[PDB]
């Protein structure tokens, strides 16, 4: 994986997450003075339970689809075999999700985007899931304070995605070989724009696993509950 290699690897991965980053940056600060009234709060938080878990499961599916074109994006990931692809994507495509959400996220008021307007951790009041919802909200945060630009976001979200430590990969080797390249070319990147600072200050890998996990024993009980 020489030079030419390493900087077409980079290129078409921020290319790719431009495509499908499903909104504009541009959009979403524009949008961070459209904040939910103390009414349109309350109006969330007397929805049902059942209610809420429609709009928060209709708002990730929608996040996981655009996650899902940004896979198919990636030459190498293409290359993969069948099963392996399904594998990286159940594994991590809420992954991403979970840190594609920084973007959405307002710091100085701890708001979200959520369904038109920036809204609070209490708008998912009825959800019974506070300490879940705010743990979601501290990792934003934390990412929210390492201020990552649109190709950090790409590259990151690349990594969190082609992960040769899931199980049940029949091609183990070959998705090592592409986690290697995107390594290179994500340190290599930073380099190139001063930000080699960023790497020290990169949660640990289990952070988001872990995270990610909790969030998914939630999400099975609601599906079983209240199938969508
Ligand atoms: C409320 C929520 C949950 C927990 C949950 C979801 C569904 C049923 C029960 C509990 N998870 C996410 C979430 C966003 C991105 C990844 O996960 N949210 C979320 C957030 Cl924190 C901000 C904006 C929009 C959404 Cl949907």
């Amino acid at each position: 994986a020489s030079l030419t290699e390493i900087e077409h690897l980079v290129q078409s991965v921020c290319k790719s997450y431009r495509e499908t980053c499903q909104l504009r940056l541009e959009d979403l600060l524009r949008q961070r003075s459209n904040i939910f009234s103390r009414e349109e709060v309350t109006g969330y938080q007397r929805k049902s339970m059942w209610e809420m878990w429609e709009r928060c499961a209709h708002h990730l599916t929608e996040a996981i689809q655009y996650v899902v074109e940004f896979a198919k994006r990636l030459s190498g990931f293409m290359e993969l075999c069948q099963n392996d692809q399904i594998v990286l994507l159940k594994a991590g495509a809420m992954e991403v999700v979970l840190v594609r959400m920084c973007r959405a996220y307002n710091a100085d008021n701890r708001t979200v985007f959520f369904e038109g307007k920036y809204g609070g951790m209490e708008l998912f009041r009825a959800l019974g899931c506070s300490e879940l919802i705010s743990s979601i909200f501290d990792f934003s945060h934390s990412l929210s304070a390492l201020h990552f630009s649109e190709d950090e976001i790409a590259l990151y979200t690349a990594l969190v995605l082609i992960n040769a430590h899931r199980p049940g990969l029949q091609e183990k080797r070959k998705v090592e070989q592409l986690q290697y390249n995107l390594e290179l070319a994500f340190h290599h990147h930073l380099s190139k724009t001063h930000r080699q600072s960023i790497l020290a200050k990169l949660p640990p890998k289990g952070k988001l696993r872990s995270l990610c996990s909790q969030h998914v024993e939630r999400l099975q009980i609601f599906q079983h509950l209240h199938p969508i």
